[PDB]
């Protein structure tokens, strides 16, 4: 009697970003012929809790018909995770503003001074003419940080165009972060380069115990329980573990291998109890071991019972997972022959994946991701850097790229000599010639 | 590797090999851990016992958990508290599920 | 349905599990029965608490199946669900043979060793 | 950005590894806290690490500051040379202390070895 369709064609799944900006949807060309949406329209998108956006829809040749490419910010403010579906509709009616009113959020401007408006908001808005929404949390990128603004309120409500004569209010009290759902300064796939297949093999892997935990109360087929990342030092494995909790929304506890071995007797063991009790207590749940041979070598190269004990402690404590529903240990190592093999018993460590170093194409990926932040000159060549370093693996890249940064600062420190500046940190390029000495220094 | 002193008169007095499954042995198994599963006619239960050499019980084990899991992610996506029984009961594992668990390298 | 067996489903267990099972199968039931029925990638069980004659009947096509009430406690009776046995062992015959020989008098006749040395 | 957070300074006895890291102390006026290996290791289980840990919060809270461990080795040699869970504790104490250090603003670590492999 009061009912209507159920397998409507606007709704999309949500698919990663391939363009990063906050403003812009990607669909298939055939999914927007369905939908009679052209390149440039401003599309009205809806998400859970009631959240709305307003973005620009572009055409994408690798999109599924089924699916909508929306980077981070957006899913946020939409309060959806990659996999979640949304409902996506024309807005043709929405008009330039007259006025906004934007506030950053408190942490994201600590430690900056002078005028976030004029070196922040102005460059990010001009001319761009992008679509926006009460409520909206957007990020913006310059001086080697990144900043967060909310807009709370528009005029006309409760979206605009922020056009070439919208006035930008930002007075007011800043935004306490924690009263807001946003990604500043939290990992994501977004900030991961160069192991596009490991990452896949991961998501299958924990989707459904991880974003669909209730149907193991349904049904009698085990899912994995641990997943062990073998790769060099560096090649991203907590970065992964990380990401995957942030963009699952599982709760993330991370046991290091050292720490837990600088305890007493009694006390490692009692610390690693501890950790799996809190994850199942906070479940779904992802725990990460990083360093996982410090606490977990083979039987031969331990030398002392209290090792023994708690590598037995570790094994136990595995065993136990099945009955701590929805929790997914992942471990690392970098010794893959090195850890006790009675880790890779059936229903301990069950899935291994080789996070193994990047080649030229993720080198490059990993070097914009450690740069978004900055201002580059023309000059610099991110290709020619990927190229000329073989054998890299991401942190020796993150490194680089801290290098050239601070390199930068201090030949223009000395033209210049409490709080710093956002002006000049946003208006120093580092250029080709600050890599290139990154590039030669030999004592890394 | 164990101590000597255990295989005393007394102590543990028998042995026995539980050594790796055959072929009959793959297939007895796969039809084990199955047994609740809706099979959709194109599984060829024999095609996998024969391809999977030096395998067992609980890597056949795994491979059907996988293969179930898999048909599962495939029929999330349409469907995205308390699951279903009709739904979870006409789902069927197929072939290709079962091809795309032998196809994954990271066990 | 047996209370443990079920749990974490929802829906229509008589439609799901039942109907298949008994379907033009002409299944003979003695009231008392505990019964499973596979499918969903679980195992459900049942208890025959009456039957219409009585003690035994044949289930067929025209026989009505009531289900309404409250779930038979798992702990008051014996049913094997979720319990293995030889059954659930493939592909090593001979020497669950040698073990069953092996533990037969011991475990199950166990009174025989205080008569013999 | 991040800046280096540890150096480590490798060369024969008697090549100046001190003195360089107490000279770079003081040309840029930070607080300079010298944790020489011996004596950390002359002290009995437990006090080796809470000595660690206490050089660590001293020098964060005077920053900038520079952590200077003389003869390195004598705390964290490599897995294979240690023979025993007390020198094994000292060494992950020193890890996780080094793991902290982003926590730490404005301190830097600097060690020395004649064998640094
Ligand atoms: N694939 C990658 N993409 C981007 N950054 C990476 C990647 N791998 C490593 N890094 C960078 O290297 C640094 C350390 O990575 P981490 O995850 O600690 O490595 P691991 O755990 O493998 O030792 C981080 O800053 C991280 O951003
Ligand atoms: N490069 C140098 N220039 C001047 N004196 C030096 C140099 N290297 C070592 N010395 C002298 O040798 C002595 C010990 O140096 P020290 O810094 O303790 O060496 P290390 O720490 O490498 O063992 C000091 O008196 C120091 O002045
Ligand atoms: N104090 C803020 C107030 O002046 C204001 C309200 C609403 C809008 Br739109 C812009 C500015
Ligand atoms: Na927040
Ligand atoms: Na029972």
């Amino acid at each position: 009697a009061i009912l209507k369709q159920k397998n409507r064609p606007n709704r999309l799944i949500v698919d990663e970003a391939i363009n990063e900006d906050n403003s812009v949807v990607s669909l298939s060309q055939p999914k927007m012929d369905e939908l009679q949406l052209f390149r440039g329209d401003t599309v009205l998108l809806k998400g859970k809790k009631r959240r709305e956006a307003v973005c620009i829809v572009l055409s994408d040749d690798t999109c599924s018909d089924e699916k909508i490419r929306m980077n981070r910010v957006v899913r946020n403010n939409l309060r959806v995770r990659l996999g979640d579906v949304i409902s996506i509709q024309p807005c043709p009616d929405v008009k330039y503003g007259k006025r906004i009113h934007v506030l950053p959020i408190d942490d994201t401007v600590e430690g900056i001074t002078g005028n976030l408006f004029e070196v922040y908001l102005k460059p990010y808005f001009l001319e761009a003419y992008r679509p926006i929404r009460k409520g909206d949390i957007f990020l913006v990128r310059g001086g080697m940080r990144a900043v967060e603004f909310k807009v709370v309120e528009t005029d006309p409500s409760p979206y605009c165009i922020v056009a070439p004569d919208t006035v930008i209010h930002c007075e007011g009290e800043p935004i306490k972060r924690e009263d807001e759902e946003e990604s500043w300064n939290e990992v994501g796939y977004d900030d991961i380069g160069g192991c596009r297949k490991q990452l896949a093999q991961i998501k299958e892997m924990v989707e459904l115990p991880l974003r669909h935990p209730a149907l193991f109360k349904a049904i009698g087929v085990k899912p994995p329980r641990g997943i062990l990342l073998y790769g060099p030092p560096g090649t991203g494995k907590t970065l992964i573990a990380r990401a995957v909790a942030n963009e699952t929304g599982a709760f993330f506890f991370l046991i290091n291998g050292p720490e837990i071995m600088s305890k007493l007797a009694g006390e490692s063991e009692s610390n690693l109890r501890k950790a799996f009790e809190e994850a199942e207590k906070n479940a779904p749940a992802i725990i990460f071991i990083d360093e996982l041979d410090a606490i977990a070598p083979k039987r031969e190269k331990t030398h002392g019972e209290v090792e023994r004990r708690i590598v037995s402690q570790l094994l136990t404590l595995m065993d136990g997972l099945k009955q701590r529903a929805h929790v997914i240990v992942m471990a690392a190592t970098n010794r893959p022959n090195s850890i006790d093999p009675a880790l890779r018993r059936f229903g301990r460590f069950d899935r291994e994946v080789d996070i193994g170093i990047p080649d030229a194409t993720g080198r490059l990926e990993i070097l914009q991701i450690h740069t978004k932040n900055m201002k580059l000159a023309d000059d610099v060549d991110l290709e020619q850097v990927a190229n000329e370093t073989h054998g890299h693996v991401g942190a020796d890249l993150a490194a680089l790229c801290s290098e050239a940064a601070l390199q930068a600062i201090r030949k223009k420190m000395d033209l210049i000599d409490e709080t710093i500046d956002a002006e000049v940190m946003n208006s120093l390029a580092v250029t080709m010639d600050d890599f290139r000495w990154a590039l030669s220094q030999s004592n890394r």
